[PDB]
């Protein structure tokens, strides 16, 4: 693993994640300025818990299947066993669905992107579970404050999906290898951005687990 193919995986990963983001960084951004009206919260809010819990889950599937495609483009995933796929995509799919949040999460006025326009945590009352959401928003707020670039997002979902510790693993080993490879990749992409403040400022892993299992729940 020398510093060329070390370099090479953090530009293979950074074009998997650039070819698989669902929407652009760009689009996002200049949407800022599109929010919710009034009245539009309002017809979210009067939306039965079952519809709201439908176009939700939809939007989540079509954020999973991205990370799947995510996963797909990862140097060493697809050469790992049926199985192992499986349960590395079972237990951190929607991890990284929740880390990818953040792009499309506005601290200044506490709002994200919705199917076309900015609303804020109030948009999913319907729901009735507002500490569950509240806390999303906190999680996002905290990734938001990071300024986390696209490349670093990258790189960590990349190891929040292989993790050589997800229960029922056939082939550890290959994957302690490819976590490895990308914990290398991560560091040294740090190093060369001067970005390496940070790690100490990432979340727990315990945290956006706890978090993810909440969401199942419900
Ligand atoms: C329930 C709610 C507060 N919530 C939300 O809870 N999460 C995190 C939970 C999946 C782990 C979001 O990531 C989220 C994202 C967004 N929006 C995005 O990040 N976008 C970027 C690209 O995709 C679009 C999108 O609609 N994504 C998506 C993904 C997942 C879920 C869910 N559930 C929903 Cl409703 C929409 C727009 C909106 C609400 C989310």
């Amino acid at each position: 693993a020398s510093l060329t193919e070390i370099e090479h995986l953090v530009q293979s990963v950074c074009k998997s994640y650039r070819e698989t983001c669902q929407l652009r960084l760009e689009d996002l951004l200049r949407q800022r300025s599109n929010i919710f009206s009034r009245e539009e919260v309002t017809g979210y809010q009067r939306k039965s818990m079952w519809e709201m819990w439908e176009r939700c889950a939809h939007h989540l599937t079509e954020a999973i299947q991205y990370v799947v495609e995510f996963a797909k483009r990862l140097s060493g995933f697809m050469e790992l066993c049926q199985n192992d796929q499986i349960v590395l995509l079972k237990a951190g799919a929607m991890e990284v669905v929740l880390v990818r949040m953040c792009r499309a999460y506005n601290a200044d006025n506490r709002t994200v992107f919705f199917e076309g326009k900015y609303g804020g945590m109030e948009l999913f009352r319907a729901l009735g579970c507002s500490e569950l959401i509240s806390s999303i928003f906190d999680f996002s707020h905290s990734l938001s404050a990071l300024h986390f670039s696209e490349d670093e997002i990258a790189l960590y979902t990349a190891l929040v999906l292989i993790n050589a510790h997800r229960p029922g693993l056939q082939e550890k080993r290959k994957v302690e290898q490819l976590q490895y490879n990308l914990e290398l990749a991560f560091h040294h992409h740090l190093c060369k951005t001067h970005r390496q403040s940070i790690l100490a400022k990432l979340p727990p892993k315990g945290k956006l687990r706890s978090l993810c299992s909440q969401h199942v729940e419900r």
